[PDB]
């Protein structure tokens, strides 16, 4: 029995570790890279929950300025184990939550890309419209779609908060209506990968009102 853990937390975690390569790489003063070992160590400790033998080992390894690539890999292996995958709504309910728009269906997904996501965009390009399904904070399935400009440019995306090629979202509230939105990554895969916040992502629904 696993302690469970959410795609972005994963997602933080995997970041924080890369980072922490990096660290023992490039850094020399020896008291930075012990704060840093402390709050990283830390950062996963407090997102666990509880330490498990798999966990306190990881770190063990992690904690290691010896850190090589190799056992990265490991580590973030085992970590993945712990993630509780993004749950694709069945079609009558998908088709439920966007009841205007007659022969909608979500296109093929990895399970793999749904262990780091949390939400899940797509494409449409006649329509050019991207949709968006997520659970909000009460756990209730919810969707939108707006227009995505065609533009690609490079930029941070308002969504991951990653410099990435974004692309002008604009959503149509209530209809005479408004439009509002933002840049965010027009692949929504890579943007799940990159988002390691999910309030950004709630943060960027509220804006658009
Ligand atoms: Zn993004």
């Amino acid at each position: 029995m696993k302690t469970m853990i959410y795609p972005h937390q994963y997602n933080y975690i995997r970041s924080v570790i890369l980072r922490l390569k990096n660290v023992y790489k490039t850094v020399n003063d020896k008291e930075t890279v012990k704060v840093i070992q402390s709050e990283t160590y830390n950062d996963i400790n407090e997102i666990f929950g509880h330490i498990d033998d798999d966990i306190e080992e990881s770190l063990k390894v992690l904690m290691n300025i010896r850190l090589s690539n190799k056992e990265i890999e490991a580590i973030l292996n085992k970590f993945l184990e712990y993630v509780v995958p993004f749950e694709l709504p069945s079609p009558q309910k998908l088709q439920k939550v966007f009841k205007k728009v007659k022969k909608i269906k979500i296109p093929q997904f990895e399970e793999y890309d749904l262990k780091v996501s949390s939400f899940v965009g797509w494409n449409e390009l006649a329509s050019n419209r991207k949709y968006i399904i997520y659970y909000d904070e009460k756990k209730q399935l919810k969707g939108l779609y707006g227009e995505i400009s065609n533009q690609v440019v490079k930029g941070f995306c308002t969504i991951c908060n990653k410099e990435s090629n974004v692309s002008l979202f604009m959503k149509k509230s209530k209809t005479q209506y408004v439009k509002k939105g933002d840049y965010i990554c027009r692949d929504s895969i890579h943007c799940n990968k990159q988002l390691t916040d999910i309030n950004q992502f709630y943060n960027f629904i509220d804006k658009l009102d």
